[PDB]
This record gives C-alpha cells, structure tokens and sequence, in this order.
C-alpha cells in the first residue's frame, strides 16, 4: 500500500483512497470513507473485502442533511433530548449508534440524493457468489422493506438478479465489483477483472427501492454485512457534520 491506498486484507489489494474517471469507469470522484473485511461467522472466515465510498463533491450535504435540526425534530417526541453541552458531532454520533434512531437518520441520508459507492473485492469466491444469492434475502430482513411495494421491490430485485448473473461467471478473489449509488437512488454496476486489466459495465438497476435497501444495510447499526466497515463510515460521517 501507499499513502494514496489503505490495507484492508494482505490476500487482496489495497483499497485507493480516491476513485473516479477516466482511470474507473465511475460517474464522478469518490472518496473512501469507511472499510472493513466482511467474514461469515469468525474472522477465521473472510469471504470479501468492503470499501464504502462518498462522492467527493457531496460531502457538504452531510452537515446539511444531519444537521442539529434534524435530530431535534425527528426524535423530539420519541426520545429524550440530547444534552446541551455536547456537541452536535456528540450528539449525532450517539443516534447513529443508538438502533432506535440510527434507521431513521441512515434513511433520511439515503433520501437526501448523496452519491455513494461500495467497492467489494472478493476474497474466498465460493463464499462470495453464495452471499450474492442471499443479497435480497438480507436486505429485506429490514423492516422498512414490507411498507414499501411489493411488486417494484420484486422487479428491481430482478433488475438486481441480472447483474449478478453476469458477474458470478466472473467472480475470482481480488476483482472489484462496483456498486455506485445514483443521487435518484438507481445504481451502476461494474466489475474490474483485475488479472486481465478490463472493465465491465454490468448495466444499471433503476428501481431506487433496491439501492435505498442495500445501502442502509451497508450502514446498519444492527447486523450490517461488515461492522468494521460500518464503523468508520459513521464516524466519518460524524465528522463531516
Ligand atoms: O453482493 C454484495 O457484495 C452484497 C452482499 C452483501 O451485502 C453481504 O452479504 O455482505
């Protein structure tokens, strides 16, 4: 690694720091914000590595978004009030952990139109491809999903199904799938076959449901695919507020 990339696991390569066009085939700059190894069950067992990432040009819609408003006014009735000495990063970052509050303030972000982008690099390739089976299965244990309608859910998990039908034929360990979340909430997909230096653009998924179900999870307070990862993400999120 070098001071513009960050180890996340000696089997697969260093995370950059900042990613964007022409050298990826991405929509704008990104910046990473949080990284961690998703295991199944043990660190004994580490079956991807996770990078998230923030468009750098909408950092400052955090502040904005996560503002001391916001926090008064969405729990002003639920919990009680933080107190007045802390700070505002103090305050945010304890309902960011709190799992009564955390959804709520992770959903209101995800609505706001912030571009973000998950960079997961697969480590044991069996593993990967089944966690890639079992992405709808996880995504909708969140509650949120059964308000929400049923058959945009289901065409938008098919639109998901075909992207990873063409990456599962390619999956090997230190490729990049690529997952950039659009402000409308649609994603771009593509994929980095890493020991042939190419690029392939999987297609985009435009029902703003699915990407809305799978970042929240990425960022969940509760069981998200790789605590370590989400961990950073808050508390740079936290900081930018
Ligand atoms: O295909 C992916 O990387 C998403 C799956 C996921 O969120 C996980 O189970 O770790």
């Amino acid at each position: 690694a070098d001071a513009t990339s960050v180890a996340v696991d000696a089997s697969i390569s260093a995370f950059p720091k900042k990613m964007g066009p022409p050298q990826w085939p991405f929509s704008t700059q990104y910046e990473l914000i949080g990284k961690g190894v998703r295991c199944v069950s043990s660190i004994t067992f580490k079956a991807y590595g996770l990078g998230i990432y923030v468009a750098a040009e909408d950092k400052h819609l955090v502040s904005e978004v996560l503002d001391s408003k916001f926090l008064s006014q969405a729990f002003i009735d639920t919990a009680a009030p933080p107190s007045p000495e802390n700070s505002h990063q103090d305050n945010l970052r304890a309902a960011l952990n709190d799992p009564a509050k955390a959804p709520i303030l992770i959903n209101n972000l995800l609505d706001s139109g912030i571009r973000l982008m998950s960079k997961n690099t697969p480590i044991k390739a069996g593993s990967f491809k089944l966690l890639m089976d079992g992405t709808k299965k996880s995504v909708l244990k969140n509650p949120d999903s059964q308000s929400q309608d049923k058959d945009r859910l289901e065409a938008g998990f098919q639109e998901l199904h075909d992207c990873f039908r063409s990456v599962k034929g390619l999956v090997a360990r230190d490729d990049d799938f690529f997952i950039e979340l659009n402000k409308d909430c649609s994603m771009n997909l593509s994929y980095y076959a890493r020991k042939k230096d190419e690029f392939v653009i999987l297609g985009t998924v435009k029902e703003p449901l699915i990407g809305k179900l799978l970042f929240a999870h990425y960022l969940a307070a509760v069981d998200p695919p790789s605590p370590e990862a989400r961990k950073e993400v808050i508390d740079a999120l936290v900081s930018l507020s």
